[PDB]
């Protein structure tokens, strides 16, 4: 009744009330928002709320603070710039020709200086400025100084002033061979430093094909490329439009179905910002529109051929009576469809990173609104329809309709002429792949990044700049373990917004007894001492537990304070004097003392320690080393007594604590999305047997995906979290309208029940798939990975789950398919 006679009754109020709805959405979405900043790339890749996070964000607030006057009132330069983007030495021209470049537009004089340090650094001997080719002297030196030592480092004098270094310090340090191609690209510039004026004659100097660069423009031509990135989605949707208007005989259906997928792109962006205060956004919310043009258009595939099958049917009765008929069944298929995929990105929420997050909550409104638009266009899309050269657009439409008949009874009887092989050979695969890419060497974490991830494609410079330098900087530091008690790590800030970290808060019930607890600290400190992993070779720090120096100073000063006898009994004065101690610098932390706006006596106790183990970019040991160190630190506190109970563990490990939530994100998302996947696969298809059947086919698929994804060397950094919840919710997806279209076949055969419902589905999918495939495609050719990425991904996934799910299904209901209602339960 409701939707049906609101349809037929008004089409056009509907219609009215919904662009009105859309139009003050736009407005508003205008009006409010206080401009999304794209300046970093990844903004707030901070993980919060999860320990390591809370307890280093305390110690980084820490840094931001202590507002205080004292507490005791009483050459090549690494920073300059480079090319370096192989070393071979043929430079008898090539040198000053990269030389006189594009580098003197702007001069900006720093540090005109001869600023080539490799072309006048090699002519050392004469001329004095200029690039010279005076052939025998310079092979006779280059080859005499490469040859005279390089590994075994005021005992050998025949160079120069500061050569030797300075010479291994530009061209590629592999050269210790004692030995003796051509590309037009080496390591030279060592120009003017880095900063954004570098941007200015970069962008204004380049982007013309003419030895690629690096002096860190990175984050900023990130944001200025968003314009070629922004061009490719505009080809990218209108030949998803026109491939439509191609198959559903109708353009002004498609171009509303078009503008409906923008609308509620726009409409989902409005709904996020004004309601769920969200101030953060970060830039995948714009690859949103590449996988929601792909799948947000799914839906309409499987509406215009039911509106059409039903009218062909049924014999031109009635408007309402169609279209109640046409919605009850596209829409259960519809909703099923877009809730299963919606699923994902809702689940992937439950992750704790901040910009996958916000993606999510974003993608997920953004899916779920398109149904309901979807739903509520559908009225538009049949009842105008209703009410609505030529030589070759007629034989475009017999090609059209004879292609349609030509798939409708081929397919099924190849996918039935398979004959139990195509089983075999694909499961084959799947189990083979699986079974391989999920126990030995195929994937890692994102080690190589150092918060500096590829955010471009290995074709472009910056990236293949990673490859190149891996030829330096590292230094084989320890970990500065350093438990504090001295302030209570609760993150009083928001979340979801990266922008506002917190504020610290004092422990009003932590004292420093003065008679008591010291010979604790003490006992702890030699406790420590006595156990291993402690690396303290080394003697001459002076600040190692802060009780030495208070055991010095108490045996000291005694032969202002003058009141000194026996050990710690009245203190406070003291420990101010020790602090004087102290005093007599290197005073940013360090040390234990009160600061960050105190005028009274102790109130952070921050103690120093040194490590074990070395700073990996990687897993494995940092999780070893950090489960060792806390579960150690964690019985030493449950010995505490009760004026000091409240310590903690932190250092410098902020790339631990993003893998770890990323490595938790990543399967707990997973999981709610296979739980989702198979409660509502139930929820459609009544019977069991098919609910297996589908879940095995989301297993082989997904399987195929994170298989052929990662051995194109694609380990999981950011995005690959959210693109394995995409994949597990376009596998059901496509199962889902495959499972209640073979349930509702008139006959009660296996054959024909198969033929029939086999080519309905290929009819409204294979189409859909092709949909998001070129949807997918056309993204590839881009310079920023983040689109290249979901793309290729989506593409990929797309085109593996359609014919996976065909052929599966359908082979597995050839000959072990269900009979006479065998599973199903009321
Ligand atoms: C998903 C597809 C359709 C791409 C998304 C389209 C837009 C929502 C984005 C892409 C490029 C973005 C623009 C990229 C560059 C800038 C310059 C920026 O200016 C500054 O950075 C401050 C001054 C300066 O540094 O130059 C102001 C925002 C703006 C217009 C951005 C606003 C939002 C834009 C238009
Ligand atoms: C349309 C009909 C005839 C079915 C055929 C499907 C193919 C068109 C699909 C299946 C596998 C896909 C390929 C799977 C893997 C890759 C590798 C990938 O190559 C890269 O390594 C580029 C990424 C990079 O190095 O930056 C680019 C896309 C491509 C060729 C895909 C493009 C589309 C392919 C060829
Ligand atoms: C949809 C599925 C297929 C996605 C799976 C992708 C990742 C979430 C997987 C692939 C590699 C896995 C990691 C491979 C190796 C390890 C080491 C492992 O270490 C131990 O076994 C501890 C004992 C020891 O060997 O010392 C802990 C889990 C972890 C990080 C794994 C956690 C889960 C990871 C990150
Ligand atoms: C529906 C089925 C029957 C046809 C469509 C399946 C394809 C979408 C899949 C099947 C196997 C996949 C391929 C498996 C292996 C590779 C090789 C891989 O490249 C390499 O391993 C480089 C070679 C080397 O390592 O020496 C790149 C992805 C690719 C082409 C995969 C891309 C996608 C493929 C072609
Ligand atoms: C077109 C391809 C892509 C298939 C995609 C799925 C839907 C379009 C199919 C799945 C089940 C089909 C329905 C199966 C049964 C019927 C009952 C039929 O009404 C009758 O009961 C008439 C019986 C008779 O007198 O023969 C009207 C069409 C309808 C809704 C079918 C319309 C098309 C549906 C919804
Ligand atoms: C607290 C403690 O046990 N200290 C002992 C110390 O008495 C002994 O002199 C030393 C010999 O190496 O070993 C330490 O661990």
């Amino acid at each position: 009744k409701s939707y049906a006679a609101l349809i037929a009754d008004w089409p056009v109020v509907v219609l009215g009330m919904c662009t009105m709805f859309i139009v003050v959405c736009a407005l508003v979405g205008v009006l409010v928002p206080e401009l999304p900043d794209f300046s970093d790339p990844l903004l707030g890749f901070e993980p919060r709320g999860t320990a390591i996070g809370q307890r280093l964000v305390t110690w980084n607030n820490m840094v931001k603070n202590t507002g205080y006057k004292a507490t005791l009132a009483n050459v090549p330069s690494d920073r300059y710039s480079r090319v370096v983007f192989l070393w071979n030495l043929p430079a008898i021209k090539s040198m000053c020709n990269v030389d006189n470049s594009r580098i003197r537009s702007h001069p900006q004089f720093g540090d005109c200086c001869p600023s080539w340090t490799l072309g006048n650094y090699i002519a050392i001997l004469n001329n004095r400025s200029s690039c010279q080719k005076i052939v025998e002297r310079d092979v006779s030196h280059t080859l005499k100084l490469l040859r005279t030592c390089a590994k075994h480092y005021p005992r050998k004098c025949t160079k120069y002033n500061a050569v030797y270094q300075i010479l291994h310090y530009l061209v590629d340090k592999d050269f210790m061979t004692p030995k003796t191609p051509a590309l037009k690209y080496s390591m030279l510039f060592s120009p003017t430093e880095k900063g954004e004026s570098m941007m200015n004659i970069y962008l204004d100097n380049f982007e013309n094909w003419n030895t690629g660069i690096e002096f860190g423009i990175k984050h900023s031509l990130f944001q200025d490329y968003l314009l070629m990135d922004t061009v490719y989605p505009a080809i990218a949707i209108v030949i998803v439009l026109l491939v439509m208007c191609v198959y559903t005989k109708s353009m002004f259906i498609t171009l509303m179905t078009m503008f409906a997928i923008i609308s509620s792109l726009i409409v989902s962006y409005f709904l996020y910002r004004v309601v769920f205060h969200f101030e953060f956004f970060p830039f995948m919310n714009l690859t949103a529109l590449i996988i929601l043009v792909g799948i947000g258009a799914d839906d309409a595939f499987v509406l215009c051929d039911v509106w059409n099958y039903t009218k062909f049917d049924k014999p031109h009765a009635e408007t309402s009576e169609t279209v109640s008929i046409t919605l009850q069944h596209a829409a259960l298929s519809m909703f099923v469809t877009s809730f299963t995929t919606a699923a994902a990105f809702y689940a992937n929420y439950v992750s704790n990173i901040t910009a996958i997050r916000c993606f999510g909550v974003y993608a997920g409104t953004a899916i779920l609104v398109n149904y309901v638009l979807m739903v509520t266009w559908l009225p538009a899309v049949v009842v105008l329809h209703e009410r609505y050269c030529q030589k070759c657009h007629k034989v475009l439409f017999a090609i059209s309709e004879a292609s349609r008949i030509f798939f409708e009874k081929v397919l099924p009887c190849i996918v039935i002429k398979f004959r139990y092989l195509w089983l075999f050979w694909f499961l084959a695969l799947t189990v083979g792949g699986a079974y391989i890419v999920c126990i030995n060497p195929k994937m890692k974490l994102p080690s190589l990044e150092l918060s500096e991830f590829q955010v471009f494609r290995s074709s472009h410079p910056f990236e293949r700049y990673d490859a190149e330098y891996k030829k330096h900087h590292g230094e084989e530091l320890h970990m500065p373990i350093t438990v504090i008690w001295g302030v209570s790590p609760e993150d009083n800030g928001n979340p979801l917004n990266p922008k506002s970290k917190g504020k610290l808060t004092l422990d009003s019930s932590f004292n420093i007894a003065s008679p008591a607890s010291q010979a604790w600290i003490l006992h702890f400190c030699q406790k420590l001492r006595n156990q291993t992993f402690f690396y303290q070779t080394d003697e001459q720090d002076f600040t190692s537990c802060f009780i030495e120096t208070f055991k010095q100073w108490m045996e000291n000063q005694d032969c202002p304070c003058c009141s000194h006898w026996s050990f710690p009994y009245k203190q406070e004065i003291f420990e101010l004097c020790i602090k004087r101690a102290i005093m007599e610098y290197h005073l940013d932390s360090k040390t234990p003392g009160p600061r960050f706006d105190i005028n009274d006596t102790i109130r952070a106790v921050v103690l120093e320690f040194q490590s074990t183990y070395l700073f990996t970019l990687a897993y494995e040991k940092m999780h070893q080393f950090y489960k060792e160190v806390d579960s150690w630190i964690s019985s030493e506190l449950s010995s505490a007594p009760e004026g000091l109970s409240n310590g903690w563990f932190v250092s410098n490990l902020e790339f631990y604590d993003l893998q770890d939530s990323l490595s938790d994100g990543t399967l707990i998302a997973m999981g709610l999305s296979v739980a989702v996947a198979f409660s509502v696969m139930l929820l459609t298809t009544w019977n069991i047997i098919i609910s297996l059947y589908a879940i095995i086919s989301i297993a082989g698929t997904i399987f195929v995906t994170v298989g052929s994804l990662v051995l194109l060397g694609w380990e999981l950094n950011v995005l690959e979290s959210v693109t394995i919840s995409v994949a597990v919710g376009l596998s059901v997806d496509f199962a889902v309208h495959y499972g209640v279209a073979y349930r509702l076949a008139p006959d009660p055969d296996r054959e024909g029940k198969v033929i029939f419902s086999l080519s309905r589905v290929g009819s409204a999918m294979a189409m859909a798939a092709l949909t998001t495939f070129v949807a997918g495609a056309m993204m590839m050719p881009s310079t920023v990975l983040a689109y290249t990425q979901l793309g290729t991904f989506m593409m990929l996934i797309m085109c593996i789950s359609w014919a996976f799910a065909t052929f599966f299904f359908q082979c597995m209901c050839r000959c072990l398919g269900p009979q006479g209602t065998c599973g199903q339960i009321p």
